[PDB]
């Protein structure tokens, strides 16, 4: 009686819906759905995943252990997991128009940050040297980072890192100083990859420095991979030895990562011997058995779906719109008196340098957040500290996914400008000059609270008009 | 164009990607019709999968609840904080003595994050030897190559079984540790059929002033249900995956002591110093944005782990494995350590005159999913002498003791077929075995008959996480 | 002003620096009047000292003979080439099978240079534990601190004595090495009274594919004379100091196999790969200009090592130590391993109720130079329980067997005084012992009488390296 | 057989080892007859050599004065304590602000001991690039190989000269240090002809919180005499050899700040933390028994460094080098940095159309001892484009300004012969140059004539450390 009652009970538990089993979690998800419906989402690393990707990520593919590689597994039962991973690899090469005799791919790395660590582990001995764009100048923690205080990224613990920096007069990477630094530092690997950079890489110049230094050229295209797949910006694959990327962000896939690497002939050396690329086995073995265990086959299957979408004409039109929206956004910001780092943009984001407006990014970000415009404060050339940012970073991928077009991003720039004006009013009313005096005014001044409520209402009414991505408005729990 | 990509983003998987949809339908049928005996596998709940497949995936939330780098994380914070508090409750932990990190992406990086938090590069780790039931994420090197990157960045040395008994040789562990001076000792295994002597590991770690890390990935659901002894009584740090016996999404958790540790010889309080180091190793040290969809599904799985029916499930996992072991022993099989006290068994096939690679090939063809596995005494990790099997996944579908007696019977029938294939093989090589297995009409018929028996038995049990009635492949 | 600084450059030490001249005269008297029993000390020849005190000191000669980075080295090349030739001849080595580096400045950096040549940073070394008779330059760390920098830059693990027998526990060494996987194993000691089983070390090194380094510093002169078995029969690399039983200047040599490997060890390379790596680690890796005054003095010492007189000397060293041990045993002293096969003994004072620190303080006051020394069983390495003594230095002055029986008698009388100071000591601590030792007039008189007995006995023997007749201090 | 080996031990070098005695006599004659221009060479005093060749060599004295690990060291303690006292006095150092270690065996291990004391393995060091005049013990690696072991165990990066001016580019050093974050910066060189901007290095070290290490090996005697500015005004740690301009024995010293460094923001004293770390790195970290004969000779040399005659000598060293540089420039040679402010010059032969290897071969044959040396602009490290020369050694023999004008003339005549050999060489490889140099009778006659000119000039000056009248080889 009790034994069978219990067995029926745990089977019911396993087959019941989330709404029935865990209403508290279901409610949180419904609140997050409403949040994604109502906001101006300008964080340039964020996007809205398709329903079909989410259905694959939420499938029974999660149940399987499949250590190894297709057709070379350690466990049985992997006939269909092998189909998915093989299909994912094939679509990954196709999405970037790569010759499979010249390029291989690993689709098992769990996210962007460990993907880079796996490349370093594959190709570098402990304490060998890496150069990458300095984090406050637009780099990423997974390329290394250390302050005067301590090593922040563990890449800087296990490997020896050194940054390269912007030309702070132009806002572009200072390639001349990168080259001169590399002569002295002797990197074994140079990363060409940025997060908060409004320009595209001079991959040809990085390639020249890497050739002279006999360094691996790693392109980390996480922020731009969807633009690359659509063919609307130049491809790092024209030059790089290894290419890493997140599968989320501009690719618009599940949370995950890919590692691409050259295969085949590198050069015939001076003795007439072929030198072959030595990346495939080293990288595949660093991922497994080196640093990961069982692949996440639900994510790999969702990635295959995302990579199919990436080849379509609709996806190319989407990425074209991302760029055109960002240019219109930049146009409108310039017309309204804002300064852009490097003077403009060539991609999906802008960096606004707020110095000429007489207020910093931390104050503006707080007002934007209260009116449901998501952006983030950003270091700009000229800041005295990497902890007091003078700028704001904003981008177009997420709202473009919901159907914002050029005229809509002109409106986004208008509402951003209205938020900046409120921030300046709060600063003017602030009894003091420190950020705590600013937030005290921002939370007690009823007149300025009312202006922010009004602007928040304007933001939400504009955003709500657009389709929701990945779920239906009609079945949302929270329709106000 | 605008309407064009909106439609693409909101279309079903069936509409957008029929090839992937069909692969998932084939995998559903595989999970329905087979004996899934890999002891690290389970069938997770529909509710977990609905959370993992939700829009929680869209948000970037680097940092920790209430201490994020980006805004817009109010509801992500609700989920992660709920997950953390449910994690401590699932193991009946006092939150003033234990903290938890729920962001680690899987079991292997979770262990690497602990080492990065607490050890400098090239500091010393001891753990169970991989061929004796350990795990790659604790270190492993051969005579010629460092296989796990743990053994590249840290200095590793194994401890071993008593090959006479199949239990860990704690006496030799203690003696080795005196000479090797580990800074951290791992108590955890992938292919060990017995309970750990955590008290003995604690004694060695105290003497060596080493961190005691319990890696409970395989047994975490048994621990949560309170049906085997808990490593939290003894350990400094506990890692676990969330997808094995815990029956959650693919992910991991890191638990650590916090608060007051002891009073020194001078009357001063000494506090634990794990929490900040581990949290910072996970982020910003080694990971970026948390996978909020997985964390949300983990919260769901942790609520399930508190229920009476979940405890009944884990008690059944244990009783099923005991019955499974008893039946295998009665049929003449040798088990490493002679039996089991948990969810798995390790069959040593050497006394039957055949190896694990050959038997596993037959199992695969009759729809029994297991893994060939090294046994103590194997001279090459490429020629495994054993098969590893366990009860979590089929117990989730409702297999009870008499059903696992049947599983042992069908395993034995598969071994008998493998022995016939070996006897008929025109050579001694694995490729000769495979050629016979694929060309011999009589033995192909026997395998087809056993496959039909396995599928007919498995099909009668409920499907977990999807509806049998709507499956594409119902035949 | 220029003729005067040239006068100061050519004047004698007596005229230029009477304070230093007086210090040397006091040290000459100390060497004349004492029982010098530290087994690593000797009295080198006048001819060695005249070469070390020559204008060979003025030359920079980085590189190797005939391959220098500076001009002017025609005669420095003759000296280094002659030194190398005599080094190989001193140990009866085939120059087609053995090479030598004579530039290493002393024993400790010589070993570090071998590790740097053959091991990557953090690779693994095994050697005899320091408290069991090993040496710091083979690695050493305590529970809390890495003491030798060898243990900072490389990963070290000790092997130990069998505490019951006092001999190296080779069985435990072999079992430990299986788990630890050393890349290099050191066979050599500072306070081991028995002969090494070099054949057994070779067997373990072969199984582990580890370099066998013999550090023969203490026994090199015995080896050169052929009176004990040679480590060159087995080792890959042999290091030594030149100032202990070899009786040369302060310095070191590194010997290494070269040429074709044994038939069963030839592979991708058929030749040994030690010579270039070791020579390059010495220079340009870790040293600069060779000390050609020392190298020239070493050439002199190596020629002396070939003579029948030198062989007779080393024979007497062994017979003196055997007699010394027998006399100590008959006077009730416990010896580690119960005796000796070489030039030293290690007295364990446990059966006497007093430690090495107390006894050595009395020895020093009665002009007997020895060292307190850890013994097996000591609970702490700061409180050594033994005294180490040996025969090389006094044998050089002509002490024979009956003279070392007298040395043992006077050692015994010193221990008895130490026991009286302990018995009269109020407190239990070493400060109270020293307080008694410096304030008790009766025991101060007994130490004075014993000091006179030691000095009267030692003064009868020839001085080595200088003449009694020109000593400043003749009383 | 006692009487036989005791006579062996007390006989003179002439009696025991005529071959070695002969080599030393040949080297004496070479030091009499040649132009010794290697700027790291000197001629030390007889009194130093008598101390280095004394019975102080016989003592083991591990530890520090008054803190030895065993007995017999009463007089060795006097010598080391006296040497420390004189070391601080020679550089006018306040003993409450500076300490010193006098046990480091030579300059290269002294620097390695400082790194081991103050830096963990793989921490970062900046120093002057070897091809720009730096030293191997500050680090050196090529694209293919780590040459100095400093670059194996630590992470090194060079700073460079302004190749237009030949002075250190301090602006680039500072900018490089921002990016590289060195933990230690070396201010010292082997072939830099200008004075260091120690104040600028101090400012960079302060901004980077890096240790400022001055390696003053080449200039130490100039510093002691007060004829150039002192690195002790700025540096945290100062290393030096003792055998170059200091004019002492072959050895080294490590100086370090001690005592109060600063008061922190809470009013608490902050002490320097160099002394214990450095002393413990020397022993027990990296060395064993001190070389007390060298330490005793060093004490002698340090007393000699205090005299007015010594100051007059170091002033003459500078004036001689200035005139030497002026004469080389007048004869058409290019100097790196266009001149000198210290004891050496570096000739860049590019404008003469010949490399340093060819020129040094002729110098050697005409008894001018110098070294081929890399210069800025050299494409290959193995094809040095320069010749390094300096004045300490011949100034010690009484050369004055007009004499170094003649040295420059004879160097010029040797270069002219080298150019003739090159012109007569049919091939362009160095072996063809050597073949021409050894077979051309006319050019051999010219080298023989120039050799006779060099010897006739050099022989007129006093010999340092020995008397001409007792030279075995006067012809
Ligand atoms: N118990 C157990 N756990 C496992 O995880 C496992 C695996 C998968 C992980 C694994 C992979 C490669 C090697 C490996 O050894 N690779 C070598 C092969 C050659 C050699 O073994 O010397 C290599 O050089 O790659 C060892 C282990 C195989 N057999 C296993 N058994
Ligand atoms: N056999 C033998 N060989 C030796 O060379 C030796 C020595 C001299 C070298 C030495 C110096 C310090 C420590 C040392 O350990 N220092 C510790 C303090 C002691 C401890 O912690 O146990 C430190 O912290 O410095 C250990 C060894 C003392 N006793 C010895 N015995
Ligand atoms: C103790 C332990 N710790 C960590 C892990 C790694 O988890 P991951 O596969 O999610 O990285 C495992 C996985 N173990 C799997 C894969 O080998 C198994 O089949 O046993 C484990 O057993
Ligand atoms: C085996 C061995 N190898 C190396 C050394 C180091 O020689 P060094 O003192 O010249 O550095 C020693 C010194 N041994 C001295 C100091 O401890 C002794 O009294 O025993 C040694 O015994
Ligand atoms: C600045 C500096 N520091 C250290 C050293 C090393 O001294 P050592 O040769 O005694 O090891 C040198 C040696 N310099 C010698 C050998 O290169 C020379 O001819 O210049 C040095 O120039
Ligand atoms: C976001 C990003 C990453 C890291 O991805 P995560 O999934 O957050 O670990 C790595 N590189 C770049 C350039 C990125 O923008």
């Amino acid at each position: 009686s009790n034994a069978e009652k219990s067995r029926s009970s745990w089977i019911k538990q396993l087959n019941a819906s989330l709404d029935e089993i865990d209403p508290e979690v279901a409610d949180i998800i419904e609140l997050e759905k409403a949040r994604q419906w109502k906001g101006f989402e300008l964080i340039p690393s964020e996007n809205f995943t398709s329903l079909s990707v989410m259905q694959a990520v939420g499938s029974v593919m999660t149940n399987k252990y499949s250590e190894g590689y297709p057709g070379a597994r350690y466990y049985g039962g992997n006939e269909y997991i092998d189909m998915a991973e093989t299909l994912c690899q094939k679509r990954a090469l196709e999405a970037f128009q790569l010759d499979p005799s010249k390029w291989g791919v690993n689709v098992q790395s769990l996210s962007g940050s460990p993907a880079n660590f796996q490349v370093y582990t594959a190709l570098l001995k402990p304490h060998e040297r890496i150069m990458a764009l300095d984090l406050p100048h637009g780099g990423h923690l997974s390329h290394g980072y250390q302050t005067d205080t301590k090593k922040i990224s563990a890449v800087s613990i296990f490997f020896e890192t050194m940054p390269y920096r912007l030309d702070e007069n132009t806002g572009y990477i200072d390639y001349d100083q990168l080259e001169k630094s590399a002569v002295l530092f002797r990197p074994k690997l140079i990363v060409a990859g940025a997060s908060a950079y409004a320009r595209l890489y001079d991959y040809a110049r990085i390639r020249k420095v890497c050739n002279k230094q006999k360094a691996v050229m790693l392109a980390d295209m996480a922020h731009i991979s969807g633009l690359v797949a659509a063919g609307v910006i130049p491809s790092p694959f024209e030059y790089a030895d290894v290419v890493t990327t997140t599968t989320h962000k501009s690719l618009r896939g599940p949370r995950g990562a890919m590692i691409f690497f050259r295969k085949g002939l590198k050069e015939i050396n001076k003795q007439g011997k072929e030198v072959m690329y030595d990346y495939e086995d080293r990288i595949n073995q660093a991922v497994f058995p080196g640093l990961q265990g069982g692949p996440h086959n639900h994510t790999i299957t969702g990635l295959a779906v995302a990579l199919k979408q990436a080849r379509t004409p609709e996806y190319k039109a989407y990425q074209d719109q991302v760029l055109r929206n960002c240019s219109k956004f930049a146009e409108t910001l310039l017309a309204k008196g804002y300064d852009l780092v490097s003077g403009g943009t060539d991609n999906h984001l802008v960096l606004v340098n707020l110095k000429n407006k007489g207020i910093d990014g931390s104050r503006v970000e707080k007002v934007l957040e209260l009116v449901h415009i998501a952006a983030n404060k950003n270091t700009v050339p000229g800041d005295v500290s990497a902890m007091v940012p003078g700028g704001i970073r904003m981008g177009t991928p997420a709202l473009t996914s919901r159907g914002f077009i050029e005229e809509d991003f002109a409106k986004v720039a208008e509402y951003f400008d209205l938020a900046v004006k409120i921030a300046l009013k709060i600063k003017a009313e602030s009894q003091g000059t420190k950020l705590k005096d600013f937030v005290a005014t921002m939370q007690s001044n009823e007149k300025l609270q009312s202006e922010m409520s009004k602007l928040r209402e304007m933001v939400e009414e504009y955003a709500k008009q657009f389709p929701t991505i990945g779920f239906e408005k009609e079945t949302m729990r929270y329709k106000e």
